[PDB]
DNA sequence: CAGCGCAT
DNA sequence: TGCGCTGACA
């Protein structure tokens, strides 16, 4: 609106302060004293924001400078005042607003400060959740609230303390007059004015209202008043669209936002919300507005299952609530009926109001008022704005303030309610403009002058000498000229190859299976597939990364080119050229600024080269100081298409921005060449002339955009002609081209702005041409009657500020319609013209490389932070003219990284590429040994301590100095450049030392002698394609070994696999020669993007760790091994150390499982017999009893696993620590546990180094003291404060070896401390070793005990969060990632040894069972698994009495955790009558005819409520009737006399019919009959009025009770829903009469007795019966069998056949499931001589089972209880004697199936398939689970049992499993024969 | 943290 | 024209 389009915060500033001169008369008055200014409420401080760019302005206008004096400021909230004390940081921080009346108010840390002020300007603005908050509903009256909380706390300080200038801000609807009757009743004047945003530069709209009041003057001057005229003075009314304040999508600021805003509510999705009340206003919407009962943009069934659009944020919708999405979609169509299409035209929508309060929409480029609870959703980049964008519409710029921690709710609270930057800028600079005189002066300018040129020389000194390596330099001269020769054809092909197919791509990378449509070409992923669906015929194409396309295109491409031309005349020599052809003739007036305009761009201004783009087909773009030219290279024609920029400063409506809108002078490659220009460069005039065109109908009528949209006023049956046939006339066709006159045809399904995307019919004039459409296409911005159809040959969505090429547009009044023959005008634009004879032509630079890697090694000499070593330096010659502002005329200018700094970077690429690359350094080549640690301060800041006060956590001010120390690391990769008198330079380097301190940070430190040695390496051209394989890990072999060929003293001998790995085992613990076994190191990265190179420095450090981990596969002697091991190394004298701290001893502990401590004496006694003494304990009661002196008798020591939690052991522990009495009570998790027990072991080796003397007290007491000291802290806390000895801890030793057992299930509690545990050497045992990752690797190396490697997130697949920062994290690459893999192998081949059995074979004989479900049991699981099927695979768990169906569910969902869980869980156990203890063998028919009875009982129950209600309501109704109340006039849609008008009319009623007529006869069983609305009701009962209370309540209590009516409505529905179709199931099964009877068909047309057999199947949740080829094609369309009564949501997958459920084989075993009774039979059938052990999987079935076993003649044995009585009961088990429980049950990934050497069975049952899902991780725990029999000492022929179900999931996934195994690794299949064997 | 609600 | 509040919910 005839004003320039302003975008950039910083330009509105220095243009506010350009439209005033008399604010510099301020500095002078100040006198070089800094103004002193304090805020009292300020979330954003969105006044210092404009204060600091009205100075910036100032000492950029006027050359002066002013600076500012924060003196306070205060904010009570958790979060504001960490961000206020991250990014200004004043000097005080108070948190209240009324306690600063108080001589000594409080402070945000608890100081209690007094309260300073010397202030020189207030501005505050009091808070708005009271003052009538138009959101808000209540509201707080008179002074009782708001007005005597913060308004008095104001006034008192404000009083008491006199600033000269205060300024307030509050919502409109305000009692203000009263705040200026407080005001001026004491000193002030204070005139209110209220004013908006959108009048001060921004879109925003939103309103508030000011006050200003100067302390008392003697004469009254009336200074509000001038001060008021002079803010309304200055305004200007946002000349521009919120669009340009919108952050582009590309950007990780818009990733990073959404996939947080993504996933908000989350493993299981939450429950399905409740807004019953809302969706009455909706359906009365619906109904008034005559729209459809359709959902157009998101076509949702659940809340959280849902498909949007192919643009839309789709990753939003599926997590939103369901009352926002079809508020979307009223809104969708209440504005599509208008005729304007949202989805092509922005405009902001709020969404978090309610139907009803909706007025205001259709209005497009203006946001409405930002509040912190709102959700706006943009309609045309198709998602929400985010938390940034929400601030850039207001003033503040998210650039230069650092936001962290910051979520989308903060950001929304932040900029929700802050004031607008701009207005409270010129609301103060106009406060500070009257007041001018009334501040002080200063009296000391000269020093704040020097003050002022010596700080800005100490920082003009600092960035020069950064750089410290200008040593070594080469001066290679550089030919910047560096193209290449290419086909040009096949580098087209390779571009076309190479581009992006979707939007998920996004200029980066790669993803899989794009559909390209077929007559439309529009590719797009699978996922996020179009819901516009249209032909998609899967692509054919392979994928190039672009990283070699962009590596090529470079090399081929000039990289600076600029056209010849001399075209000063030839465009006048063109124009009458052109005249004579046929075409528009152009103006004078706008052929002189065409031209004039254009002959800037052909003005030997040379084009340099930026950011080749891969939005898609590649175009490259280029760039000169006022023109912009971009080579498009399109898949067909590519062409050069330039452009010229219209000046800065110009107002939108003018005629040059409409001239220069659209490129002009294109020119197409001469293709097949080996130029990559070569065209004649035509041109394109100011031409616009207008033609006659005749539009015509053909082919059929389809359904307008209307009807389909689903639309039901005169709207609803209204067609459009399915083809057009365009006629234009001979000539007037022949002078243009791309001829236009052929025929379109018309594509419904291929999606455009109002669904007309018209392609044209292929005609053979032309082939050369790419294919053309004719669609519409909407202004995004102007009112809807303006748009118009075009004629053009791209079809996309297209980003702000990039239009598109057309060939002609067709007058604004034509649409598609009904009638023929119709004829119109076309108008066509910027004819082209044929081609001049102008033409492109392309075109010291020296560059400093260090000569070899020596010469740096020695200038780093210690404390490198400080200097930076420079690798670059380019010396380039650039005319002094378009010399880019970063080129700095001395002093060398900095460039900072990751932050405003990257068009800065992008603007001098042209001469980055063309570089040769660095050599000669990919070594690592530096070395320094560094014994101790001392991490370098400022390099690696120490984090705060936590501390415990709870019987605060993160200290506030050491968290806000450590978020601020972690911006002010030296931060490598340092650029800098400086323009000389004509040649600039510039200067890279990186702090080597930097990131050497900080690899060496990140080693944890251990007290050790061994010193670390730094490196570095510079490695260039990387790049990220994507992680294309997978590593696989390879676990070494033992075999070719040699062997120690005996131990002695053994009863029995070791095979020769076994004496191998003892030697090896002897070996790697002995290491004879060798000082450090292994070295672990963190390379830390630091990418440069833009230029090729990526910096690593490391920092290893050898560590010496005796021990390993074996980890044989299942039946080899581990245990053997290890008592083997132990024999041998007895005899000789002691290890290596010295162990002085804590007590050591001979045993050599074995950390085993609770249950194997009867196990693992055993074998040692039956290896050795009483060789060495071995004491055990299971209980703490068998620790405590021992004493050290016994303990050094021990030679070997077996453990018990579960004492570690037993937690007696950590209460000792606690006592022997002398710690307080709960130091180490923390619950399961072992998190927050690791610290305080590190802490107790220390203090513990203190007391025992101590003890070591007896001395034993004075030590325990000396510690009380130390820590009731260290306790007394300033900080938070729960109020103002607060030899030989019995039962010894295990901690206080030191052994000779500790050998864990099944390691992998130590569990948190216990590995947390089996961790500690200290002894020489330590060996792990395993037989399902964890190597699938890096994460299962590093898992092992914590109990060996090396680092191996630190933990970042992207490896996969809040406290210390201050790391974890989008700030302060590191970006390490893909190359980082493949070094760490690289070194978890090293440490695999160096202490892990796998190695096969070669014992003997076991025969396995393998069976299988598998059966059908019963026809009741089947229907139950049959709708629980399509219930899961239409939620997408995740579990949902979900006053009026729930059903039965309902009863099946939440039930099954109750505890399950992952969907196919739940159907695993499922078919196991199905108990009938679930609510009664009453059980018996019911037969199928029993069961089902019982099922369907209790629906029916359910069905009358809801109907007797609902009459039952009804009744009551209609007393209600009664009552208001007689008192009085509806006045029987003046209406008001009285609610319940409504809902008795719809519920009467049978064909207005959604869902099913027959429930409707239900209802209506249930009705008219009352005083209702035909629209009564009766006096009485039909029972008499009375009116439950609690006394006469109010009329309005009465109306109220009304208005509640329709909406439980019709609630129980849509509760009558289902029931009637899921009765009809339990009821079809029993008849089904009834007999094959009755299933002839049930089998009259849904009127489908066609059935058995009519038609021959035909089977037709049965549909879940509607209970209609058709033919099953009807059946799929009705789904796929989503609509039932029935067509227009049936109303129900009908998914593909909820479809029966029939005949698919069984009742043949009498099945009636459904006693407790179907499945456990078929496994009871089983058992009784084995012999009684074997044993057998059932493996189940879930641990909640183990009740059912132990229920199904036992009371049916089977006894068992479970292996649950103490750690003493598993034992006990697994040795009984593996015994000799007779008589024990024949079956005994296992767990399965329980520590209870871990390894128990139990072969007095030979078989399993081995129940339900497993689940879990890594097919490794699968086959090894299913061998371990076989193994666990299949053993050595077997003797005997080994079964395997399976019992899978027909028709459930588990047949499924066990033909999964089982194919994927067959095809992968060996496995060898077991031979499978099948079960005869009846042993009783 | 999702519903619910008409005025200065 | 709206810088929510208040019962339920994990
Ligand atoms: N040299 C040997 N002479 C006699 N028996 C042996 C010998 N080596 C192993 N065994 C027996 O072979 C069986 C193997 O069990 P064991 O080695 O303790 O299993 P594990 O490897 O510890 N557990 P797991 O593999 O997970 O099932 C035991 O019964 C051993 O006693
Ligand atoms: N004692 C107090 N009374 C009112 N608000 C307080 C307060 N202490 C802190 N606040 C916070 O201060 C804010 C009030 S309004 C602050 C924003 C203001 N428009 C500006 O930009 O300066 C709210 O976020 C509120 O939570
Ligand atoms: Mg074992
Ligand atoms: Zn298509
Ligand atoms: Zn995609
Ligand atoms: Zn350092
Ligand atoms: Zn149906
Ligand atoms: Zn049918």
């Amino acid at each position: 609106d005839d004003l320039p389009p302003i975008s950039d915060i910083e330009a509105m500033f220095d243009h506010l302060v350009s439209r005033i001169p008399d604010i510099v008369e301020l500095v002078r008055q100040l006198n070089g004293r800094k103004l002193r200014v304090a805020t009292m409420c300020s979330g954003t401080e969105s006044p210092l924001l404009a204060l600091n760019m009205i100075a910036k302005a100032i000492k950029a206008q006027h050359g002066l400078t002013l600076a500012f004096e924060h003196v306070f400021s205060c904010e009570i909230e958790p979060f504001k005042q960490a961000y206020i004390e991250r990014n200004f940081t004043p000097p005080i921080l108070f948190r209240d607003v009324t306690e600063l009346g108080k001589k000594r108010a409080h402070t945000a840390y608890g100081s209690m400060v007094d309260v300073p002020g010397d202030v020189d300007i207030l501005i505050a603005g009091t808070s708005c959740v009271d003052y009538s908050n138009l959101n808000n509903v209540q509201q707080d009256i008179d002074a009782n609230g708001e007005s005597g909380r913060t308004f008095r706390g104001m006034l008192q300080w404000v009083k008491k303390h006199q600033p000269p200038i205060v300024i307030l801000e509050n919502v409109c609807n305000a009692p203000w007059d009263k705040v200026v009757e407080y005001f001026g009743q004491i000193d002030y004047d204070a005139q209110y004015t209220r004013l908006d945003t959108k009048e001060f530069y921004i879109p925003h709209t939103r309103t508030r209202v000011y006050l200003f009041a100067t302390p008392s003057s003697s004469e009254s001057d009336d200074l509000p008043e001038k001060w008021a005229q002079t803010v309304k003075d200055l305004r200007r009314p946002w000349s521009s669209p919120f669009e340009a304040f919108l952050l582009h999508t590309d950007d990780p600021n818009i990733h990073r936002a959404r996939l947080e805003l993504a996933s908000a509510r989350a493993g299981t999705s939450r429950k399905t919300t409740d807004w019953n009340r809302c969706e009455s206003r909706h359906q009365r919407a619906r109904q008034d507005e005559a729209l459809g009962l359709l959902r157009p943009l998101t076509s949702w069934q659940e809340a959280g299952v849902c498909k949007g659009l192919d643009w839309t944020w789709n990753d939003w919708l599926l997590a939103q609530t369901e009352r926002v999405v079809d508020l979307l979609e009223i809104s969708t169509l209440r504005m599509a009926k208008d005729g304007i299409d949202s989805g092509f035209k922005a405009c902001i929508w709020n969404v978090s109001q309610n139907v009803d309060r909706q007025t205001g929409s259709s209005k497009t480029a203006l946001a409405p008022c930002l509040t912190p609870n709102m959700i706006p959703w943009v309609t045309i980049r198709g998602g929400p704005v985010t938390g940034r964008e929400a601030l850039a519409l207001q003033g503040i710029p998210v650039r230069e303030l650092l936001l962290t921690s910051e979520n989308e709710d903060q950001l929304a609270d932040l900029a929700g309610n802050a004031m607008t930057t701009t207005v409270v800028g010129s609301a103060m600079i106009a406060a500070l403009k009257v007041a001018c005189h009334k501040i002080t002066e200063g009296a000391n300018p000269e020093k704040e002058a020097a003050l002022i040129l010596e700080k800005e020389a100490v920082d003009d000194e600092q960035v020069a000498n950064r750089i410290i390596g200008e040593d070594y330099l080469e001066h290679h001269d550089l030919d910047l000229a560096k193209v290449t020769k290419s086909n040009l054809s096949e580098i087209l092909d390779l571009a076309c190859r190479s581009s992006r197919h979707c939007q998920c791509e996004g200029q980066s990378g790669t993803a899989p299976n794009i559909l390209e449509c077929q007559e439309c070409s529009y590719r797009a992923c699978k996922s996020c597939g179009g819901r516009p669906e249209h032909v998609y015929a899967p692509c054919a194409n392979q994928r190039v990364e672009p990283a070699e396309f962009e590596k090529r295109f470079k090399g081929l491409l000039p990289m600076r080119v600029r056209i010849a031309g001399l075209t000063d005349q030839c465009l006048n020599a063109v124009r009458k050229a052109a005249e004579k052809s046929n075409k528009g003739s152009v103006n004078d007036n706008d052929w002189q600024l065409w031209s004039t305009a254009l002959l800037e761009g052909i003005h030997d201004a040379e084009f340099r080269f930026r950011y080749l783009k891969r939005q898609s087909t590649w175009t490259a773009v280029y760039e000169a100081r006022r023109a912009m030219l971009s080579l498009v290279l399109r898949n067909q024609i590519p062409e050069w298409r330039l452009t010229i920029k219209a000046p800065a400063s110009e107002p939108n409506n003018s005629q040059l921005r409409a001239l220069l809108l659209h490129p002009v002078a294109r020119l197409q490659i001469d293709i097949a060449g080996q130029d990559v220009l070569c065209g004649p460069w035509e041109l394109c005039i100011p031409s616009m002339k207008t033609i006659d065109i005749e539009i015509t109908g053909k082919g059929e009528l389809l359904p307008s955009w209307q009807a389909s949209l689903g639309l039901q006023g005169p709207f609803a049956n209204t067609t459009r002609w399915s083809e057009v046939e365009i006629s234009l006339q001979a000539e007037d066709e022949n002078t243009l081209d791309r001829k236009l006159s052929g025929t379109y045809q018309l594509l419904p399904r291929c999606g455009q702005a109002m669904s007309s995307l018209h392609k044209k019919r292929p005609d053979l004039s032309d082939d050369g041409l790419p294919q053309l459409y004719f669609f519409l296409d909407p202004t995004r911005c102007g009112e809807s009657r303006e748009d118009r159809y075009v004629f053009s040959t791209s079809t996309e969505r297209l980003d702000y500020g990039t239009e598109r090429p057309v060939i002609a547009r067709l007058d604004s009044h034509w649409r598609e319609g009904n009638e023929k023959q119709r004829k119109v005008k076309l108008d066509v634009s910027g004819a082209w013209v044929k081609c001049p004879e102008a033409h492109l032509t392309a075109i010291r630079a020296t560059f400093a490389i260090p000569s070899s890697a020596s010469a740096i090694s020695a200038s780093l000499t210690t404390e490198g932070c400080s200097h930076a070593m420079a690798l670059l330096s380019c010396r380039v010659p650039l005319d002094p003219t378009h010399s880019e502002s970063m080129w700095r005329r001395g002093a060398w200018a900095e460039i900072d990284l990751s932050h405003q700094g990257n068009t800065t970077f992008a603007n001098l690429a042209w001469i980055t590429e063309r570089l040769p690359p660095l050599d000669g350094l990919k070594n690592w080549a530096h070395i320094a040994d560094d014994v101790s640690e001392h991490v370098c301060e400022r390099c690696a800041p120490r984090p705060p301590k936590i501390h415990w006060i709870k019987r605060a956590f993160e200290d506030k001010l050491e968290a806000g100095q450590y978020e601020h120390a972690l911006k002010h690391r030296p931060s490598p990769f340092v650029v800098q450049l400086r323009l000389d008198q004509d040649i600039g330079s510039f200067r890279i380097g990186l702090n080597i030392v930097s990131l050497a301190h900080r690899a060496l940070s990140r080693l944890p430190p251990t007290t050790s002698e061994h010193k670390i040695s730094l490196s570095w390496r510079l490695t260039p051209g990387h790049v990220t394609e994507s992680p294309q394989p997978r590593r696989v890990f390879i676990l070494p072999s033992n075999k070719q070994d040699p062997e120690n060929s005996q131990p002695e003293a053994f009863k029995l001998p070791l095979r020769k696999e076994q004496l191998r790995s003892l030697w090896w085992m002897l070996e790697q613990e002995k290491a004879t020669g060798k000082t450090h076994t292994f070295v672990e190191e963190e390379i830390s990265e630091s990418l440069l993007p833009a230029v090729g190179w990526r910096a690593e420095g490391k920092a290893e450090r050898p560590v010496m760790v005796r021990g390993g981990v074996i980890a044989d596969q299942v039946g080899y002697g581990k245990t053997v091994i290890s008592i083997a091991l132990v024999a041998q190394t007895l005899s000789l004298p002691a290890p290596e150390p010295a162990t002085p701290g804590l007590i050591d001893l001979k045993a050599t502990l074995i950390v085993v499982p609770g249950h194997l401590s009867k196990q693992w004496p055993n074998e040692i006694a039956r290896f050795t017999g009483s060789m060495f003494k071995v004491i055990v304990i299971q209980g703490m009661k068998d620790l405590q009893e021992k004493t050290i002196a016994e303990l050094g008798k021990a030679d070997i020591i077996v453990m018990a696993s579960e004492i570690f939690e037993s937690d007696v052991y950590w209460s000792r522990l606690e006592y022997l620590s002398a710690q307080p009495r709960e130091w180490l009570h923390d619950t399961q998790g072992g998190r927050f546990f690791c610290d305080r027990l590190d802490a107790a072991m220390e203090s513990l080796v203190s007391q025992t180094k101590i003890l070591k003397e007896k001395g034993s007290e004075a030590a325990m007491r000396a510690m009380e003291d130390k820590k009731k000291s260290l306790v007394d802290n300033v900080g938070s806390k729960k109020e103002v404060h607060t030899k030989l000895l019995p039962n010894p801890v295990l901690h206080m030793f030191r052994f000779r070896r500790v050998i864990a057992d099944e390691f992998t299930y130590l569990q948190k509690k216990s590995l947390a401390a089996v961790l500690r545990l200290s002894s020489s050497y330590r060996w792990i045992l395993s037989g399902t070793p964890p190597v699938s990752d890096f994460a299962a690797i590093r898992s092992i190396a914590t109990f060996m005990g090396i680092h191996l490697g630190v933990e970042d997130d992207g490896e996969g697949d809040d406290q210390t969060q201050a790391e974890k920062f989008h700030a302060f994290r590191e970006v390490h690459s893909r190359a980082w990632h493949n070094r760490r893999d690289e070194l978890a192998q090293e440490f695999l081949n160096v202490f892990v040894r796998q190695n096969i059995a070669e014992i003997e074979d076991i025969p396995t004989v393998e069976h299988i069972h598998t059966f059908k479900l019963p026809a009741s049991e089947g229907a139950v699981y049959l709708e629980l698994e399509h219930h899961l099927q239409a939620l997408e695979m995740q579990a949902r768990k979900e006053n009026v009495s729930q059903g039965d169906r309902n009863a099946r569910l939440e039930e099954a969902l109750s505890d399950s955790k992952t969907a196919e869980e739940a159907l695993l869980k499922r078919c196991c156990h199905f108990t009938l009558d679930l609510s009664d203890k009453t059980q018996d063998a019911k037969s199928a028919q029993e069961a089902c005819d019982h099922i369907t009875s209790a629906r029916a009982r359910q069905l009358l129950a809801c109907q007797e409520d609902l009459s039952r209600s009804v009744n009551q309501a209609i007393a209600l109704h009664g009552w208001i009737k007689k008192k009085g109340g509806f006045s029987k006039n003046d209406d008001e849609r009285q609610p319940f006399a409504e809902w008795i008008a719809f519920s009467s009319n049978i064909s207005k009623h959604q869902g099913d019919i027959e429930a409707a007529r239900i209802l209506l006869k249930v009705i008219e069983k009352c005083g209702v009959k035909d629209g009564n609305i009766p006096p009485s009701p039909s029972d008499k009962q009375s009116p439950s009025i609690a006394s006469g209370a109010k009329m309005d309540d009465v109306k109220w209590q009304l208005r509640e009770q329709t909406h439980l009516l019709r609630k129980l409505v849509k509760e009558l529905v289902a029931r009637v829903r899921s009765l009809r179709f339990f009821e079809v199931v029993r008849k089904i099964q009834k007999g094959k009469s009755d299933a002839q009877i049930v089998l009259e068909s849904s009127e489908c047309g066609h059935k058995p007795s009519t038609n021959p057999d035909i089977e037709m199947a049965i549909l879940s949740c509607c209970g209609h019966v058709a033919c099953h080829k009807c059946m799929r094609k009705a789904a796929a369309s989503q609509r039932c069998v029935k067509s227009g009564e049936c109303q129900a949501a009908v998914r593909p997958t909820n479809i029966v056949k029939v005949s698919s459920l069984g009742v043949e084989g009498e099945l009636s075993s459904g006693r407790y499931g179907a499945k456990l009774e078929h496994l009871v039979n089983l058992i009784h059938s084995i012999p009684k001589n074997e044993r057998v052990l059932v493996f189940l999987q879930w641990e909640d079935l183990a009740g059912k089972v132990s229920e199904a076993l036992s009371a049916g003649r089977i006894p068992h044995v479970t292996l649950s209880g103490s750690a003493k009585s598993r034992a006990n009961t697994l040795d009984r088990f593996q015994s000799t004697n007779a008589d024990s429980a024949r079956v005994l049950l296992l767990k399965m990934n329980d520590a209870s199936a871990a390894g128990s050497n139990l072969t007095t069975a030979n078989h399993a049952v081995f129940l339900g398939p497993l689940f879990t899902n890594s097919l490794f991780n699968y086959r090894a725990v299913e061998t371990q689970a076989i193994g666990r029999v299949r053993r050595y000492g077997q003797q005997k022929k080994v079964h395997i049992h399976r019992l899978l179900a027909l028709d459930t999931i588990d047949m499924t996934i066990f033909n999964a499993r089982r194919t994927e195994l067959k095809e992968k690794t060996d496995w060898e299949e077991i031979p499978q024969e099948e079960y005869k064997g009846r042993g009783s």
